[PDB]
């Protein structure tokens, strides 16, 4: 029997730590994807870079989802965090279209928590998702389509390498 | 068939992973130990700061030593993070020996793998947790330790309050 | 036989020896008093503070007396250093009661060298203890007696404790 | 006779000495490398920087092994420099093949020196080699077996270097 | 029975409390020395800076070992400081004499306490000598030696005071 | 069939390879030499000091070579450096003597190769000898001249140690 708890319902309280799980599950399949990279017979230190950042922005995610737990005043509750889904992710465009897939799958769990939300009658919890969480999925999740289509314009061909080489070497 | 795996056994490389994942798991313990300090209805915003740091380092740990994993040539295998052992922690004391419990299992972990890597003479790794983790963790032992010691001081008695106090206001 | 020594007698010189000895023992039983105060199990890290800040102004009461010896052409001979006279030291309150006794001890030997330079017709030793040594007791010998005062205050009552905390955390 | 000589085994003085040796034939091999790579024919100037910056490395090894053995009173002794095993180094991917077979022969030697001087109940010796000389070996072969990915990569494939070049043009 | 005491034996513990006391015991000695070169009959100003100061470097020492007791749980116990085996040192040579005979007392009983807690699977204790004290004596007793061989150049004859003197005046 | 290669004989070209190998043999004996001297039974730091500096010198001249080869389109080819022709160099003076003759050494195999240039009408490799070595040789050659002349002064009586002193520290 909270204190502070106001308009804030069972059902997001419950769908906002299942949120957490899958937010700690995205930075700990990021961390694999990092070290993955930093593999001396796979070494593309960039990639890794790329990934443990990403590591880092997802914990941050579930950091910022268990504050406004407590500020609503539920009651923030962890489970088992499962494995990555893979031990070794292959090139960097296999690597790329696994985040890819894993960054809708956040992004549909937010949209879900939203329409929950919605339908609770719970404009807080809608803002919050708005405020911190749909932009930086949109924005991140057109950066890996763009990042998809130049991988496949450098492996693909002549053409696909020089129209990169131009773009990065000329128009600078 | 690594290109610059030296001296490296096995034995080594998985005794790593494990302890990757007991710090892991640590991390995750001072996570949660972190947030329910910030409960509302417990709301000791100093002693969720205390682990939430905690929990950081110990991300860190994981990390040097999924570095040293790729710098010696082994793989990094990463399992499923169980759930922390409780879901709320009790008093300040209470939280305070389930911390100092955690760290002496997290010692004696690094202990029986240094023992390892000198049974394996495997000088690399022995230095690697003499000058990164054995000191880290006595440290940290030792002001758990200190911690207990005032905590019981302080929630104990009439006495103990004013040699707090006297330490805290005068000799300051 | 000394080219410099003038006007000092040889009860000074061996007086001035045997007080050095003091010094270093009361060094000694701060260095003491200063570690029980780190113990884990005892941890008051100011307490601790104050008795090693002590244990190292003893030690330059007893270099200074030293230099002096050779400034008047005496011969400073060393004697073994007895152990404190504890191995454990009890309370706050039993520390800086034990505290006061020893710079009693110290101050009663001073008073009783300038007795004898007085006697001896010493005036450069009068000079000496008066100017590096009396004052610096007497201040000393003051804010022990202030502590005890203070502890006793804290340990003892709920208008103690109130009085001590009004003086600290308002009139501040 | 040496006046400073203390659990320094005759032993452990000559393997020293052997592996100077061994550290100033390592620069000596950098040196030539280095030069091949500066030849208007080869023209790799950064794989001659490479090189170049190796050698000097190896020499800081050998003086600083030097500067030991003097501190713990064992003797200097000198022997030939063999010439470097080629005198043409072929492409960068042959020269960055020879160099990490080179850096496992020093690793190799410094592990059977360490063996030795545990054997020998020398921690200092221990000590020098792990906080000198282990890690940065183990650092320096990561970074040559990554190169040596990169290498395979670009030398390989459309689709290599269309790897090689995202993670360098766009992840950077 | 201490909360954080882990893997510290009673024969370390033990040992640690004679290393403190054969540290301070050195100290003891060095302020003698120190003082001795200071009396207006051997005023040799430099020779008595440079012992006084080793004195404050063996009692650094004994401190470092007592808060490392403390921060493994062992318990400090002080002994009888057993006064210098000297009232007088003779000369510079005698005295260098007396501190490299010191040094080495020290370096062996540093190396007994690193074999012990090497038979202990003391790892913490270990690091902790060799990272602190085993190099600190190795370099003291180089230049120990470096001095004794200095002194008894000047001392000996017109060929080494010409030798000195270029290598002081001209080389500088 | 070297791009670059004009007006360089092939006679020069193995000069040039030979005097690198001297080169590098007068940096061998001259790091022989500076660690001789940081022996804690010889201790001349300013001594081993002076002829570290050379052994650097001499690299670099090899160095420069090498560079200057392949500038002129030759290969550069490195033979066996031979230890250097003592283990041990005797006092102050024996050393200067023996460097002495090593610098004639040099300085008559770089007139050598001069002459060779000149006869073969190479201008470039005479400039290259002039405007780099033989100045170089010149100074550093009156200079080791003026320490022997010295330190016989010192070495050798009253009135040449009084002739040195009022140099050093009247005229200063
Ligand atoms: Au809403
Ligand atoms: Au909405
Ligand atoms: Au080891
Ligand atoms: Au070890
Ligand atoms: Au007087
Ligand atoms: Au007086
Ligand atoms: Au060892
Ligand atoms: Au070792
Ligand atoms: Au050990
Ligand atoms: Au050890
Ligand atoms: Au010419
Ligand atoms: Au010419």
């Amino acid at each position: 029997s909270s204190q502070i708890r106001q308009n804030y319902s069972t059902e997001v309280e419950a769908a906002v730590n299942r949120l957490v799980n899958l937010y700690l599950r995205a930075s700990y399949t990021y961390l694999s994807l990092g070290f993955y990279f930093d593999r001396d017979d796979v070494a593309l230190e960039g990639v890794c870079h790329f990934f443990r950042e990403l590591a880092e922005e997802k914990r941050e995610g579930a950091e910022r989802l268990l504050k406004m737990q407590n500020q609503r005043g539920g009651r923030a509750l962890f489970q088992d965090l499962q494995k990555p889904s893979q031990d070794e992710w292959g090139t960097t465009l296999d690597a790329m279209k696994a985040a890819i897939v894993l960054e809708k799958s956040l992004n549909q769990a937010l949209l879900d928590l939203h329409a929950l939300g919605s339908a609770q009658a719970d404009p807080h919890l809608c803002d919050f998702l708005e405020s911190h969480f749909l932009d930086e999925e949109v924005k991140l999740i057109k950066k890996m389509g763009d990042h998809l289509t130049n991988i496949q314009r450098l492996v693909g061909s002549q053409a696909g390498l020089g129209e990169y080489l131009f773009e990065h070497c000329t128009l600078k």
